[PDB]
């Protein structure tokens, strides 16, 4: 069942140029509303050596605030979950995939995930840690049989303020037949701060109609 307060257990284990880490925390958030809040420690690998934000993505678009006439792939795939796969593809030729399933527990959902990339330049600001949050974006969602296809232009604000490009795909699958949405889109606004070696990110993302 899906609670007005539904709170997450995250695991992460992945690799940045042979640089091994894994991370862990805990999240809440309203679902309905599209809203949630986590708390994240790297627990293995640190610190780490690049810009937190190539990995902030990845830690469920279940908090997402639909509409109520708009089918919800997301909220109709529970109380078994769903997973997703993402390429990232830079600007400056640095590429990452990421991987996660999406289930319940007892206490809310578990959140396992997995994070490759490579080639980030040694000298760029992903690797001299230069970033400072995401822009805020719009997302096009695309059903496809029984699976829905994301794609969005993400840019990375760096200090200063300039922005490093980066194209996202991501594939996202039920583990059932749902009912499928139209194409539509959804914005997100992803926000990262700090409270001492805890990692704070806040999402809010509603998905809207086109026209």
């Amino acid at each position: 069942v899906l609670k007005e307060n539904m709170k997450t257990t995250y695991h992460m284990d992945g690799s940045v140029d042979g640089h091994y880490f894994e991370i862990e925390g805990e999240g809440t958030g309203n679902p309905f509303k599209g809203e949630q809040e986590l708390k994240l420690r790297v627990t293995k690998g640190g610190p780490l050596p690049f810009a937190f934000d190539i990995l902030s993505p990845t830690f469920n678009r279940v908090f997402t605030d639909y509409p109520e006439d708009m089918p919800d792939y997301f909220k109709q795939s529970l109380p078994e979950g769903y997973s997703w796969e993402r390429t990232m593809m830079y600007e400056d030729g640095a590429t990452a995939t990421a991987s996660a399933r999406i289930s319940l527990d007892k206490n809310g959902f578990v959140h396992k995930s997995t994070f490759h990339g490579e080639n980030f330049p040694a000298n760029g600001p992903v690797m001299k840690k230069k970033g400072v949050d995401w822009e805020p974006s719009s997302e096009t969602i695309t059903p496809e049989d029984g699976i829905l296809k994301g794609d969005v232009e993400m840019f990375l604000v760096l200090e200063g303020g300039q922005r490093l490009k980066a194209l996202f795909q991501t594939t996202y699958k039920a583990n059932k037949v749902v009912k499928m949405p139209p194409r539509h889109k959804i914005e997100h606004r992803l926000v990262r701060s700090e409270d001492g070696e805890t990692i704070q990110l806040q999402e809010h993302a509603v998905a809207k109609y086109f026209t």
